[PDB]
């Protein structure tokens, strides 16, 4: 059910093949705007109501621009009619030391299968 | 630089390659938790850092999932290499476990990581 | 109109505030989730100038999980801001801390987000 | 309690609290300079009886970072335990919101930690 495209409440697009192994592979587009994303995922996961627990990063480096930083999302794959990816998020930049206090971000993302 | 055998303040060891794509491999052993043994990573990091003193950004997952346990969770490491005597890298996670939707409040849990490539 | 009111998040969870002059928040909060029973008391800040570039207005309370009829040993923050509107909102994210051993610290916090609308959902 | 009086994180901040019979913290926020314009009120709310198995104190509190003399248009709430003794610490994580329009609000909220000590 992981596998597929998906949509954030912001206009991103999140690209994911779900591997055998428990590996994330893809892409992300934040609106050039195309960055490569690699994560994990439990394979096994419980059969008795709950999420499927995952996270995956994006370098926000690419051929075209970098921001020098990175973004980790973590969260849980919901299935059924109304599934979701329900996340939150890390948002790190590479900072001098006297400024490392305010190298991260924190937010959440929801995604969906149909566009918001 | 990155490569290398770290270990965070709680005696967990980080085996990681940084490769030329931007690409984080390797293995995680952790001392805490509902874990056994080494566990796959993956992750990215930015391969052209600033030349100006900043730090190199990165972030890796592992899912608690191996041949032995199954934790049905995953924990995601956000934070930046900083070179020099001795390196290291600091970070913050995130360590998000499957529930139910009613339980789905408490199912992630915040903390902070620093690692360097000496023991405890 | 303003941060003075009743508000409720997305779980049903109660929050009774009232913004004083001089920056001060205070009210009481009723958990729908958790070892919570009853209302706790709860105290905070907010900016009471905010900017007038249409940003919202910065603001953050605690609860800790102690009243007349529980102690659960714990305490969450939020942090957020308040945006006023048609549907006025206030937009959180929290941290949930619980008292443990050295040894249980790392799993010692929760994080989550919580929205608040005067109209209970 | 052991909660009140000076604290000082590691980064050259300073606060000095009251924590009061029936749960609440008061005081001010300032940096290791202590200037009036570096003040700011803090209010927040610890446990005031908490476990006796070894378990540090849950508490927190809040800064709004306006004062008499500036107004960043923000507010720091940090989470954390007090955990008492010869060395003493208070061990928080904390959220720092800004007030932001919608279109800026995915970059409104920053996170870290501080650790504080009696002594400088
Ligand atoms: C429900 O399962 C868990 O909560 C669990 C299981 C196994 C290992 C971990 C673990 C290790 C580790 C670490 O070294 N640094 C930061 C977080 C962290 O989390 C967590
Ligand atoms: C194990 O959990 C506790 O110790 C506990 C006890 C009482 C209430 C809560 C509670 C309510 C609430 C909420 O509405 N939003 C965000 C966090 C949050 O936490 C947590």
């Amino acid at each position: 059910g992981i596998t597929g495209t998906w949509y954030n409440q912001l206009g991103s697009t999140f690209i994911v093949t779900a591997g055998a192994d428990g590996a994330l592979t893809g892409t992300y587009e934040s609106a050039e705007s195309r960055y490569v994303l690699t994560g994990r995922y439990d394979s096994a996961p419980a059969t008795d109501g709950s999420g499927t627990a995952l996270g995956w990063t994006v370098a926000w480096k690419n051929n075209y621009r970098n921001a020098h930083s990175a973004t980790t999302w973590s969260g849980q794959y919901v299935g059924g009619a109304e599934a979701r990816i329900n996340t939150q998020w890390l948002l790190t930049s590479g900072t001098t030391e006297a400024n490392a206090w305010k190298s991260t971000l924190v937010g959440h993302d929801t995604f969906t299968k149909v566009k918001p």
